[PDB]
């Protein structure tokens, strides 16, 4: 109910993600680690990459154990490769416990770390299924729950903007971080945090799409992604409707594609011309759904580094819907692993104005929600 030690344990810069402090090895080596619900490895920088403030030094730890196994993780942009081991892991502003966890010691990477950022590793909070190299590599949170009496649950309050903050409550919920009620959507399958979107509204106007399109080929909740990413077909329909609703002002085609910024004189941004975005999610009960609603304050991201400018952070995807920071910053989100469900509630810290607020509302009646999931 109240975990005062863990409130405000997240830091970050706008655009660079949310990180928590962790210690690895004996004696403890302090590192800043990206909180990532879209991956399942605990992967830390372990060599002196010039971009990194700090890195894991295995030679300094008496509790380090080599698994004698390498891992190689490519993607379209670049890669990371590491050496698998285990060591003792602790979270200073988390539960008072010490865990033997898997660590991928990153020894070479490309386009992985961010130049100028204050984190040097990633905490993959998703499930074993998508761990590299395979599901035999037990994820951190699985190790934490197996080795301690920490409840099988964590919650995230990501507070948007140059210095963002928030809370990762590990093993529970802090009721001060949200208003109103939590509403829960089932975790469809334990790999990513997969969920089912059953309906999409732009300013109350239904997009009227076959709800299967909203989840093609999956919908996930991902704190390790900035944007609200929408399947191509859905993105297309959504921007068409956002354009119509905001047609009072015109903007270049590049703005809606994230290829270009738009700027207003300081303090004059016309939030009111931009529509709210509502996602209905599958509820706990047969034929029952609920709705989450975000403002332009979530999807128009301030860009400080130019030479009041904003980027459109709803973008097209071929990996399905990703509910990134654009969604999560509106809400306190409860990753209730024990009950295979994810809870949403209005965040006590979300950015809004005097006219509109982020919202979690229900119940609604939605039929054939099971047909919305992709096979
Ligand atoms: C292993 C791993 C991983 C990644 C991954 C994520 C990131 N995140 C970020 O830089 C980031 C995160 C949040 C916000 C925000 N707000 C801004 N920036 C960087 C490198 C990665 F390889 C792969 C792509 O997707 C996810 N989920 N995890």
């Amino acid at each position: 109910g109240s975990f005062v030690e863990m409130v405000d344990n997240l830091r970050g810069k706008s655009g660079q993600g949310y990180y928590v402090e962790m210690t690895v090895g004996s004696p403890p080596q302090t590192l800043n680690i990206l909180v990532d619900t879209g991956s399942s490895n605990f992967a830390v920088g372990a060599a002196p990459h010039p971009f990194l403030h700090r890195y894991y030094q295995r030679q300094l730890s008496s509790t380090y154990r080599d698994l004698r196994k390498g891992v190689y993780v490519p993607y379209t942009q670049g890669k990371w490769e590491g050496e698998l081991g285990t060591d003792l892991v602790s979270i200073p502003h988390g539960p008072n416990v010490t865990v033997r966890a898997n660590i991928a010691a990153i020894t070479e990477s490309d386009k992985f770390f961010i130049n100028g950022s204050n984190w040097e590793g990633i905490l993959g909070l998703a499930y074993a299924e998508i761990a590299r190299p395979d599901d035999s590599l037990e994820p951190f949170f699985d190790s934490l729950v197996k080795q301690t009496h920490v409840p099988n649950l964590f919650s995230l309050q990501l507070c948007g903007a140059a210095s963002v903050g928030g809370s990762m409550i590990i093993g529970g919920i802090d009721h001060s971080l949200y208003t109103g009620s939590l509403w829960y959507t089932p975790i469809r399958r334990e790999w990513y945090y997969e969920v089912i979107i059953v309906r999409v509204e732009i300013n109350g106007q239904d997009l009227k799409m076959d709800c299967k399109e909203y989840n093609y080929d999956k919908s996930i909740v991902d704190s390790g992604t900035t944007n609200l990413r929408l399947p191509k077909k859905v993105f297309e329909a959504a921007v068409k409707s956002i354009k119509a609703a905001s047609s009072t002002e015109k903007f270049p085609d590049g703005f809606w594609l994230g290829e270009q910024l738009v700027c207003w004189q300081a303090g004059t941004t016309p939030w009111n011309i931009f529509p709210v975005i509502s996602l209905y999610l599958m509820g706990e009960v047969t034929n029952q759904s609920f709705r989450i609603t975000i403002l332009p304050q979530q999807y128009l991201r301030p860009v400080e580094d130019v030479a009041d400018c904003y980027k459109f952070a709803i973008s097209q995807s071929s990996t399905g819907t990703v509910m990134g920071a654009v969604i999560m910053e509106g809400f306190y989100v409860v990753f209730d692993r024990a009950r295979k469900r994810i809870g949403f509630a209005v965040s006590a810290c979300h950015v809004h104005d005097e006219f509109r607020t982020a919202a979690v509302e229900g119940p609604f009646v939605t039929l054939d929600m099971e047909d919305c999931g992709y096979n």
